[PDB]
């Protein structure tokens, strides 16, 4: 029996639910229900406050959780980070009023507002800088305008929020975060393998294309696949169909290369999961 | 120019907006806008995270805030509590698995989950009890079931949430909370007076009733009003109309008493605000 924590709301919740569904686990279909019992897989899913997931895994009975690396860092929980899941990427930055040459040294003795004060205190300590870290619940940007803080430390996605409050990021990031599968410090191995199959498989597309036999050597070099491309005859003896897994991020350039050597009906399909 | 913080969401937000509107301040009509400029009254309203209001008032440029007494306590902010506003009442309690004789002494060495850890640590210190306080973002009840904590400390309204998670409250309350108007440690006096007028006035109804002249002494004793009841003749010389402010909570018993001495057309009306 495994117990897995999943963010109940926020930007990580849907993608986390999707990755688990993709791995074959039962979905939360009625969204107002905080628990999902998966008899088939013998897993119980608990839909918890995003901020709290790491504590539940590190100090509770939960075997795994999906949450953000920054939140794990801020929680102080001792958990194993097993996989980065391919969503929820962001960078955590210090920021202060725009138009000034803020650098890390300026942080000394500042009041720094943040919703991740442990993460911020640890970063300052590493830098050898003393400052006054002020915990806020969120929406931290407005704290500078309203006189609570001199600077902030917060998640930076597009950077839109900072610009909207006339703030500019400075310094190296405090954390480069991504959603992660964390495990409490055979059943467990199965779940990690299944989630890994989705993480890995979502990076590829399956490419199928018709190729003239005269172009087969060239095509084989363009799409080597994970082991070696699959080659099957067409009814027309002068042609074959080739199948190869290709990185999702290179598929267009690959299609262009194949078209240039005479490939036809070049198509891509999604895969659910893949074990190398 | 005054700056006032108002909860942007949660159970205190609507009543806080209403009390300010009742006091004559400009309403937030477009709810998605975090600021409201009130040129007429020279007040700017900032709609902030409920948890953060006390820090903004205590350490920021905000002159006042409406928030909960428990949140002020947990914030550690040094602010003046000027008025209790008549809404948001609750009690903060320790709770643990139902069916057992939990008492305060049992808390020693326990892991106690709560979203108000400062409030809880101060209460434990007063009691001379050491324990491990675990900060959670909210939805703390499930923490006992999931093995993160032995007990919780949380707001108790109806008590429904505790019962739903098989928990029972024990011990004296850690705080008896209510929504409050807090001020940073002539313009300010005006705002307090105006909010006070609403707080005070909302406790009364204005009662008007027709009364036979033969019953006037008895009626006067039943409704003495705040100074003395207003008495005005009706067109019918054998009658008068009496007006008196009466506590909202006693109005029905008062109406019964008046009806028993022959009063007719006994009615109550709301008032907006009242200065004693
Ligand atoms: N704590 C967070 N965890 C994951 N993504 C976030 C977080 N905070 C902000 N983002 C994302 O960052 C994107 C834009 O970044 P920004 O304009 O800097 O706020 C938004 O679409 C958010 O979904
Ligand atoms: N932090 C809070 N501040 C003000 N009211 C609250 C708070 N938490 C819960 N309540 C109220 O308490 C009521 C019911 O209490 P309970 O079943 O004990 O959760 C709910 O209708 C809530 O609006
Ligand atoms: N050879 C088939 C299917 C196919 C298209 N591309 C690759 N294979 C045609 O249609
Ligand atoms: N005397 C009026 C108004 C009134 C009703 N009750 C008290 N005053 C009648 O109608």
């Amino acid at each position: 029996m495994l117990r897995v924590a999943v963010p109940n709301k926020g930007a990580l919740s849907e993608p986390a639910t999707e990755i688990l569904a993709e791995a074959g686990y039962r979905r939360r279909t009625d969204s107002k229900d905080l628990t999902v019992i998966d008899p088939v897989n013998n897993v119980e899913f608990f839909f918890l406050r995003p901020k709290d997931i790491a504590i539940y895994v590190g100090s509770g009975e939960l075997d795994f959780g999906i949450t953000g690396r920054d939140l794990v860092c801020d929680s102080g929980a001792q958990v194993r980070e097993r996989l980065a899941l391919g969503f929820g990427s962001s960078s955590f930055r210090y920021a202060a009023p725009a138009g000034r040459n803020w650098t890390t040294a300026d942080l000394a003795g500042m009041r720094i507002a943040t919703a991740y004060p442990n993460l911020v205190r640890k970063d300052l300590a590493t830098k050898g800088i003393e400052a006054t870290v002020i915990r806020l619940d969120g929406a931290v940007e407005i704290s500078v305008q309203l006189g609570v803080a001199d600077a902030i430390a917060d998640v930076v996605g597009s950077g839109r929020t900072l610009s909207q409050h006339d703030l500019v990021a400075f310094g190296e990031p405090l954390c480069d975060s991504e959603a992660v599968l964390i495990e409490r410090a055979e059943a467990r191995d199965q779940l990690v393998a299944r989630v890994q199959g989705v993480v890995f498989g979502q990076q590829y597309l399956m490419l199928d294309y018709d190729c003239p036999r005269s172009a087969l050597k060239k095509a084989t070099a363009i799409t080597p696949g994970l082991e070696s491309p699959t080659i099957a005859p067409l009814a027309d003896p002068d042609w074959v169909a080739i199948r190869a897994l290709v990185p999702r991020r290179d598929v267009n350039g690959i299609m262009d290369e194949l078209a240039a050597i005479g490939a036809k009906a070049i198509l891509a399909s999604d895969i659910r999961f893949c074990r190398f």
